[PDB]
């Protein structure tokens, strides 16, 4: 009888957020 057929085959197989903007300027010294 003829041989047996082969066995199919094998099965082939984010960036970080930016830094927050710096705080506003400083307050001026009082009057006189």
């Amino acid at each position: 009888p003829p041989p047996p057929p082969p066995p199919p085959g094998m099965p082939p197989t984010p960036p970080p957020p930016p830094p927050p903007p710096p705080p506003p300027g400083s307050p001026d010294q009082p009057s006189a």
